[PDB]
């Protein structure tokens, strides 16, 4: 689990999305895995607008940050599960590293801020959701 708040918003996973999220859409991407929601209070997350290839990211099913070398974001293929068929899934990163699915929510971070979070995993490979093209979460 895990969200990012930024201004009046709040970003989480789609799959993970829970009532209140969609009784207060703003946006979502199937194709992504991303929604993101409204809030009240007032959110202080700093994303990063940059193009690093590095970063830490958070673990939850080891209670660890490690570091990592991840790809562009990009279209990859992602096997089937019980929130999506089988289907390529866009402005997908990939790195070698350790997850789980309850590690979905988990944020990468740069120097410069927020990169994305943790949105799948397999074969030894951890893919991260990109939200540095997401210009409007800044206003
Ligand atoms: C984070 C994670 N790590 C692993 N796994 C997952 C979970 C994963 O990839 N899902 C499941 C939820 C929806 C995700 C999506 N964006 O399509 C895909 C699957 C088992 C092997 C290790
Ligand atoms: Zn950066």
């Amino acid at each position: 689990s895990g969200a990012i708040y930024v201004g009046n918003y709040r970003v989480v996973n789609r799959h993970l999305a829970t009532h209140n999220d969609w009784a207060n859409l703003v946006w979502e991407d199937s194709s992504r895995d991303l929604l993101v929601s409204s809030t009240t209070a007032q959110g202080c997350d700093t994303i990063a607008r940059c193009d690093c290839q590095t970063g830490v990211y958070y673990c939850s099913s080891r209670r660890k940050h490690y570091p990592v070398s991840f790809s562009k974001p990009s279209l990859i293929f992602v096997e089937a599960s019980e929130y999506y068929p089988a289907r390529y899934q866009s402005h997908l990163m990939l790195a070698v590293g350790h997850s789980e699915p309850g590690d979905c929510g988990g944020i990468l971070r740069c120097q410069h801020g927020v990169v994305g979070i943790v949105s799948t995993g397999g074969n030894g490979l951890v893919g991260f959701a990109d939200v540095r093209d997401l210009l409007w979460l800044d206003e």
